[PDB]
């Protein structure tokens, strides 16, 4: 039942595993021990499962150096156990220093959440960026251009996800008593391939959330 | 306020975010017209948080590629709006050919796992790891050697995964009436950088689940 040309292109992958393994050995035989000795991350990267690049790489970081996160649109829904046990696991556990989340403009999750059809099983998911439009509409309804309107959104909904970072308990807790992590928001532009700091203001967000929420 | 090492930190990612450009105009010379391509994916990803190399590296394709998931244990809960959109989103609005669940058993969530500890909102995600060993506790109960049991957990914890990916209605329904797509469980060795297939029988997997569940 299962069509002879996904087993070719599923066996396609192993040999070209073998070659990149092959090419690593060659050119830099180091890179295994390094791989397999055992690091903890500094850095949570919540990113959108559309990756343009991976997160080290725009980071110039290596891969061990950041516990990564995607899911549709970036998102950090208050009630996704999914997204809380990352956030909940890299902050009480790995102790990382940084968490960020970042978006990009090409046409993914956000402008799914824009057509006005019943997706089934993905209309919550794509709610939560349509309240991000409802929480902004003054700003958002008075930018004419579609695509300037669009890229604001995006942007507005990697703020809001870090705004959802902020109000966890570990996240204060942490900063309280050891000053990390600290929380930001960026846009990866995929026409020019730089990072954008969205400047989130950790301390003014934070601040703004312990209005109802002052753990001490 | 906030350590000024942390935000030193943060300044040398953006200096190695335009390094990082500047190579890769040098390198290749479509490189930020390639990664704006438009390009579906044709591989979804779903992997652990604990990143050791990004999937296209391992898979030797372009990262625009595969679509990518990554959450504590790489796990598939039944009730995860989080993995079920990424999941439902892929195969009806991408159409991937092909689903991978991939663990590796660097010390991780599953690790994790296995403590006996009360660890508050953590116990509910780490609690379908539980789970896996009590569905095969004859087989793991019978493996004296810690790390060959620990080994074996990782590998049936990725089983277990690609099952709930081949329950979803989508897979179901999409391969019925298309003949795709298909499912992979994947081990990646630290110590090799080599992909092992655990060879999960996708058409006997799914005869199992169509026994009570039957689309057409």
């Amino acid at each position: 039942t299962v069509p002879q040309y996904l087993k070719q292109s599923h066996e396609r992958i192993f040999e070209n595993n073998r070659a990149w393994v092959a090419t690593k050995m060659k050119d830099d035989p180091a890179f295994f021990e390094k791989l397999s000795a055992g690091q903890t991350p500094e850095y949570l990267y919540i990113g959108c499962s559309d990756s343009r690049v991976p997160a080290n790489e725009i980071m110039g970081l290596e891969a061990g150096e950041v516990f990564v996160h995607r899911n549709i649109a970036n998102l950090v829904p208050n009630t996704d156990l999914n997204v809380m046990s990352v956030i909940n696991y890299a902050v009480r556990h790995l102790q990382v220093k940084h968490i960020v989340v970042c978006g990009h403009y090409h046409c993914g999750g956000v402008k799914a959440a824009l057509t006005p059809s019943d997706l089934g099983l993905l209309n919550p998911w794509l709610r939560n960026v349509r309240d991000v439009y409802r929480l902004h509409e003054q700003e958002l309804d008075g930018i004419q251009d579609a695509t300037a309107r669009y890229r604001r959104l995006v942007e507005l909904n990697v703020i809001e996800s870090c705004r959802n970072v902020i109000k966890t308990a570990a996240v204060q807790q942490s900063f309280h008593e050891r000053q990390f992590p600290v929380v930001h928001g960026w846009i990866f532009d995929v026409e020019t391939g730089l990072l954008r700091d969205l400047e989130i203001d950790f301390e003014e967000t934070l601040r703004d959330i312990k209005k109802i929420y002052n753990l001490a």
